[PDB]
């Protein structure tokens, strides 16, 4: 799809047997979700920083479907005000900026 | 231009008689720059919030050129770790997300 930016790019995502709303964020390096139980191993990871560090759970090679196309990448699970789809997953979807 | 997201989308911008590097951030509502003297009036504005509010100077109808095309919109001038081009300016450039 082509998405204009007059409003926030919230999309619907399928992940871990759940449906969630998330933000296509070209300004984020990583993908962060909250309130989900992902399969497989996880390692702790300190992210963020400015104001202090926040610990999350890093799951690797997690599938996320968005408007039809599927992406597989690392997902960080921890507290976040909005579910973020960072560039690590945007690139797996073939997402580009165009103007 | 078409910009892939394998790396951070830093571009070169012309604004206020200066050249600066900034980030095309679909995850930001507003455009924030630091260390510049913009012309015209400005009103104070509290932005951000999570962890506390930060005061910036809001200049309206400011021109910014990026890879050839010009945009006119509100620019917030205050401390920021990276110069951000929010959706208010991305939309003026005709910027979309495509995958």
């Amino acid at each position: 799809p082509q998405i204009t930016l007059w409003k926030r790019p919230l999309v619907s995502i399928k992940v871990g047997g759940q449906i969630k709303e998330a933000l296509l964020d070209t300004g984020a390096d990583d993908t962060v979700l909250e309130e989900i139980n992902l399969p497989g191993k996880w390692k702790p990871k300190m992210i963020g920083g400015i104001g202090g560090f926040i610990k999350v759970r890093q799951y690797d090679q997690i599938l996320i479907e968005i408007c039809g196309k599927k992406a597989i990448g690392t997902v960080l699970v921890g507290p976040t005000p909005v579910n973020i789809i960072g560039r690590n997953m945007l690139t797996q979807l073939g997402c580009t900026l165009n103007f």
